[PDB]
């Protein structure tokens, strides 16, 4: 019953529910079955960067994921957010593990959104930038197994003291302030988000992924959304 | 009980409790009795601009209020905010009326805070900008008589359908997200705020004024803070 | 000989050389014959706003022109600018008049360009903002009849002491610093520009229009570019 | 005959011309004999960061220099730039060697300046950010021995192929666009600059230093300004 728009960094192929058979990035509009995907050549244990852009002139959502010294993977999709999301939203990061597992570490996150009235041609804007997360990060709403402050990082899913990821974990971090995403079909916010992430797995099989998401302001982790549902969806429809 | 740092635009001289005998701007550190003031040549019914700045290098809090084509009033005070404020705060705008009254209309409000930590030398930052306020402004916490949306403005205190301000009114607006305002592990910490305001009075004499304030995150309007205490303080100590 | 990418606000239909039979906005890639146009419901004597955006992810150049309380006109074109422009460029504003005329008054101009390089993932950036122009605006290179300082504005084309625009006029303003607009070693490259403009005509018909352009750094007004060529092109090829 | 305001990072004590007897940071107003200094505990071969701020409300120039995991050195000085500098300036970085020597490597440089008319309460602003310098850095004016592009860095003074600094070297880098620093005593720009630097010396005696400076737009390296004059002054008056 939540409304979700997300960019997923999907590390585990769930072909039974429409994943491609390889790690991929995807654009999810109200469904874990991505509207568009691109192959992702994941590098275990290297810091990656994700960049997400929504152009309100073209109403086009795009995402680029890359590592230093490697090609990027890119995916783009036409979507009118004014016709999918409520007027006010929260933005967040989500991750999960299932039978297989991985660290889901966020080293930094920034976000910018601008909403320009055509009434006044003046602009409301929100910008935030995390380059360090503290043990008491009061401007984040943490959900599930998410924690902050270990080495200054945000750990979205559970990691034991020895440093090993745990399976069957789900966690999210939403920015405290709601975001005004649209006022009309003619007035929709432009925004961009960037985060750096570190996904490590002991097994040859990391799972399940990280996502940047946009939700209704009161969104919470859906029941049974560990594993392939990325902490985002109550089912695989 | 609340911890308050404020810049006041004090329109009504309460000489009983330390006010000079003229409209003034003042720096308030945990008391309504300002640590420093400057005379403010108030112009009834003209849009004004207030600019507030602090950086941890000067450790100097300053404010400027001005109108188009007029001399500005400036006030400064040396103060070490990490010894005054809690680490996490909320920021906001407050206003009140008493026996005498005025409109306390906010046309725009922006704020930036930056924390640059001591050895990664990276930056945590928050920036917001309101050039319009709507009737359901979800990124603002409204307290007391504050309302939004009438002509796209924020009305801190009660105004009738006439456009007529009311006495004994008090209202505040706080930005939804807490702000990490200092960290004793930061090379530089700094913030700045700007707002534009319209204060109209039918009377010979406007009252009581507008303040930008910084507070503990769970700050609420103190009992008995209408009038001269500007919705900020429980008493005049 | 110059290399030009421009967004034109074309006020005068030159159907002889490919213009539609109405005022329009167009995307120009190395020719005055626009790759894409949209109809522009011009309002004589009202302040307009133009917004131009490009990012290397969409590789899509878009522009929007609008007035307060009116439908905006939008035009977009898929284009790979690293295959069109030199690596270093200057950015600027151009305008002209011909047999018919108009004022080509710029009230404000801002621009941001960002280059994020492929493996440090760091950012090189330039941002400037003009909300006032003075008589000796040293960060602008003025060409032809362009002047600054009259009522704090930039007059791209010749206006008499009357406030009366003149025919056969051409003028440009380029920002002093060259811009590193693409690097084939960048993850993301992007820019955006905004300006506000006032076009007044005594005539039935205004001419000839205003453009935001991107050029080789040593770009100058081509011989014979007054009127329909907007001070941008040597011919109508 | 140039007019110079600078923040110096002075690595070599020239006590004969008023240096303190230890490495220091200083604020120089039209003279190499700093108006104010603070002791600087320099770390050979570690990347340092310099942050410079001018507060136009207080008219106070401050500078902080630090290394990761170390205390910072700070210096502040009251100076009305409207009464010292011309209305338009260039900003730059300078360095020199003399009998003794050091690498004077710049790894990054950013600058922001805002000038707000009280006529319109609107703002002109310039921001630039270098996180990488290329071999052909067209938005920098290089003077003397300064070069760019080696490992993506700006080398202000001469370094041989083996990597060893050379004595008797002087070089500067000015940003291409002039900067509007003041319009009146009531209208002066606020600005801030940051750069990271790497000073290495083979000998126990590094010399002579790096400076952030503000000059007349046509400033050039003064004759005989190698060594203790930091490429800034024609003499030691
Ligand atoms: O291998 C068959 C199988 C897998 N799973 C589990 O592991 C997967 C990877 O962690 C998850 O995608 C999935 O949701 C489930 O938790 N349950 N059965
Ligand atoms: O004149 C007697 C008198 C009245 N008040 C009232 O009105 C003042 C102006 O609004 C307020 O400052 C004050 O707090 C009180 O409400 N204070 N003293
Ligand atoms: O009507 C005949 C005619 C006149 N012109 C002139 O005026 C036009 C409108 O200003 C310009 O577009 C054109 O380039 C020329 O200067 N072009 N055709
Ligand atoms: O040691 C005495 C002496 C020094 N210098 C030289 O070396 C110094 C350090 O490089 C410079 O400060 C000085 O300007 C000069 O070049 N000339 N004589
Ligand atoms: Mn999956
Ligand atoms: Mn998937
Ligand atoms: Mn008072
Ligand atoms: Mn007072
Ligand atoms: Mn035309
Ligand atoms: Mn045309
Ligand atoms: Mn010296
Ligand atoms: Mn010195």
């Amino acid at each position: 019953a939540d409304t979700i728009v997300a960019v997923e960094l999907d590390t585990y192929p769930n072909t039974d529910i429409g994943d491609p058979s390889y790690p991929h990035i995807g654009i999810d509009i109200k469904s874990v079955r991505s509207k568009k995907t691109a192959k992702w050549n994941m590098q275990n244990g290297k810091v990656g960067t994700a960049h997400i852009i929504y152009n309100s002139v073209d109403k086009r959502l795009s995402a680029v994921v890359s590592y230093p010294n490697a090609d990027s993977a890119t995916v783009s999709y036409d979507v009118d957010l004014d016709n999918v999301l409520p007027e006010w939203v929260r933005v967040g990061l989500s991750a999960s593990t299932g039978l297989y597992k991985e660290t889901n570490t966020i080293l930094s996150w920034s976000f910018t959104s601008k909403l320009k009235s055509n009434s006044t041609h003046e602009t409301n804007a929100l910008h935030f930038m995390f380059n360090q997360f503290s043990k008491d990060q009061k401007d984040l709403i943490l959900q599930g197994d998410a924690t902050t402050g270990t080495d200054g990082n945000l750990e979205l899913t559970r990691v034991s003291s020895n440093g090993s990821p745990q399976g069957s974990s789900v966690g999210r971090a939403l920015f405290y302030a709601p975001v005004h995403i649209w006022e009309s079909s003619a007035v929709v916010a432009s925004f961009e988000a960037t985060f750096t992430f570190l996904i490590k797995s002991p097994d040859s099989h990391p799972a399940d992924g990280i996502a940047f998401f946009i939700s209704n302001i009161d969104s919470s982790i859906p029941s049974g959304s560990t594993g392939r549902l990325l902490g985002l969806f109550p089912d695989a429809n």
